[PDB]
């Protein structure tokens, strides 16, 4: 129709590749009569649910369902993906008003992962693969990491440990896995740099994390005055699988281009999905 669109993004080139991609293809849906602008470089999840409950912008990029299940709807996590998006879902509906979309097909969570000669000597699928071999490994980890739902939760869980641990900086648990200084990393799941690198991210067996499936929201008062937008978006459901999540993230991590370039870039590969 024509209004007023505003996104919000994180600093993260995820957020804003995706934010990007959400007010080119409303451009296009709309023909140009909604141009949509964000609200850029916000520091968390919180700052964005802010934004949308107090007027300052009406959509979120993106979300992902484990933070905002126990962050803004202050309750407990749910370990099965279905019925935590169930009630992530419910929750926003209810509290907020808030329409939290089916996933765009990715999740951004704490993984272990490996390099592909690592997973090719141990056969690597998932955590548990570990077990056996751990005793040998070194592990690097975030530093928050370290300490009910840390190391200590996990060696419990899981049923073993690690011969070597090593508490760091989360954005360098990349390099140091490609350089061989670890064996095993805790990263996030969906950094550029597993495409960069070829790494393999195993398979969380047992649920020791919760879902952190990601998707936009909006708010309903948008979506009740331009009811095509709810269209709109829901064309990118599914549309972004973890693996091409990763790949864009190189585009714009690895090989520097811009967030925009690269959304518009995937847009124009998929036909804008019409």
């Amino acid at each position: 129709t024509k209004n007023d669109v505003k996104i919000t993004a994180l600093s993260t080139s995820e957020s804003q590749i995706i934010s990007h991609m959400l007010r080119l293809l409303i451009e296009h849906d709309t023909h140009g009569k909604i141009k949509p602008t964000l609200v850029n470089n916000l520091g968390s999840s919180t700052i964005q649910h802010n934004a949308l409950i107090n007027g300052d912008a009406n959509i979120s990029g993106v979300r992902y369902n484990g933070t905002d299940l126990t962050g803004a709807l202050k309750e407990a996590p749910i370990k099965d993906p279905k019925k935590a998006m169930i009630a992530t879902q419910q929750g926003f509906k209810k509290k907020f008003d808030q329409t939290f979309f089916d996933s765009y097909g990715f999740a951004n969570t704490y993984a272990f992962m490996v390099t592909k000669e690592t997973a090719k000597k141990y056969h690597l699928e998932t955590v548990s693969d570990l077990a056996k071999h751990s005793k040998d490994l070194r592990l690097g980890m975030d530093s928050s990491w370290m300490n009910g739902d840390g190391y200590e939760g996990f060696k419990k869980e899981y049923g073993f440990d690690f011969g070597t641990v090593r508490p760091m900086q989360i954005g360098l648990v990349y390099d140091a896995l490609n350089t061989e200084k670890l064996d095993v990393a805790l990263g996030y799941s969906t950094d550029g740099r597993i495409a960069a690198y070829d790494l393999k991210v195993l398979k969380d067996d047992k649920q020791f994390f919760p879902p952190y499936a990601a998707s936009a929201v909006a708010t309903n008062e948008l979506l009740r005055q331009h009811p095509e937008l709810k269209t709109t978006i829901n064309k990118l459901t599914g549309k972004i699988s973890t693996s091409e999540m990763q790949r864009l993230n190189y585009e714009a991590d690895g090989k520097g281009k811009e967030p925009a370039v690269v959304a518009e870039e995937f847009l124009k590969k998929h036909h804008y999905f019409d």
